[PDB]
């Protein structure tokens, strides 16, 4: 039987899918460690690998497969169910087996995705500094119409210190923080002016190699809920610009408290996709 992870109804993605909008023919690129394309609960239709030695459609880490499943686990009678389970899923390998990557590998994946006409780019990765090329790449992708979503960071809070990492920190990317099943901010979730919305990030169960399902914590689990939400919204209003999709998710989110810790709050896709 299929389990429905708590995050799906909490962002009310299940309400949108019942209307019949499921992300169909929206293209989503997952820029991560790759995806276990053979997993029975995922359909990967293309991608590219910027990591030496590894093909795009395998994932020795697990991280990219788990993030993909949150976006797009197939709607069927097994495994889990993704936020936008009818999306066209692309695996863009920019991180190695140990979950790490270079700026130029990352820049390359972003450019591959803009060039190959992705509608949404999910980046569940971050670092303390970013680079000149990365900034140009996210900015060029957003200006061409791509919705760009990244994990805010798992650095917690500490006084007034901004802990949002890059590429989340760039103005052209949606910085996603993490809440738990009770919709409370998870402790590891980074904080700062740039934080923009919150999604489920603690206790997220999804696809995981080999052919199984596992629970992870991090803003990395939060980011794809928003990438899936972007895809549902486009599946329902195909002509919105990236900017309008971003605004819908932003302005209709459930207020949780101070923006520094929560941004505009928890995403509500039923309200965003109205
Ligand atoms: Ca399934
Ligand atoms: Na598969
Ligand atoms: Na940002």
């Amino acid at each position: 039987a299929q389990t429905v992870p708590y995050g799906i109804p909490l962002i009310k993605a299940d309400k949108v899918q019942a209307q019949g909008f499921k992300g169909a023919n929206v293209k989503v690129a997952v820029l991560d460690t790759g995806i276990q394309a053979s997993h029975p609960d995922l359909n990967v239709v293309g991608g590219a690998s910027f990591v030496a030695g590894e093909a795009y459609n395998t994932d020795g880490n697990g991280h990219g497969t788990h993030v993909a499943g949150t976006v797009a686990a197939l709607d069927n009678t097994t495994g889990v169910l993704g936020v936008a389970p009818s999306v066209s899923l692309y695996a863009v390998k920019v991180l190695n087996s140990s979950g790490s990557g270079s700026y130029s590998g990352i820049v390359s994946g972003i450019e591959w995705a803009t060039t190959n006409g992705m509608d949404v780019i999910n980046m569940s990765l971050g670092g303390a500094s970013g680079s000149t090329a990365m900034k140009q790449a996210v900015d060029n992708a957003y200006a061409r119409g791509v919705v760009v979503v990244a994990a805010a960071g798992n650095s917690g809070n500490s006084g007034s210190t901004n802990t949002i990492g890059y590429p989340a920190k760039y103005d052209s990317v949606i910085a996603v923080g993490a809440v738990d099943s009770n919709s409370n901010r998870a402790s590891f979730s980074s904080v700062g002016a740039e934080l923009e919305v919150m999604a489920p990030g603690a206790g997220v169960y999804s696809t995981y190699p080999t052919n199984t399902y596992a629970t992870l914590n991090g803003t990395s689990m939060a980011s794809p809920h928003v990438a899936g939400a972007a895809a549902l919204i486009l599946s329902k209003h195909p002509n919105l610009s990236a900017s309008q999709v971003r605004n819908r998710l932003s302005s209709t989110a459930t207020y949780l408290g101070s923006s520094f810790y929560y941004g505009k709050g928890l995403i509500n896709v039923e309200a965003a996709a109205q």
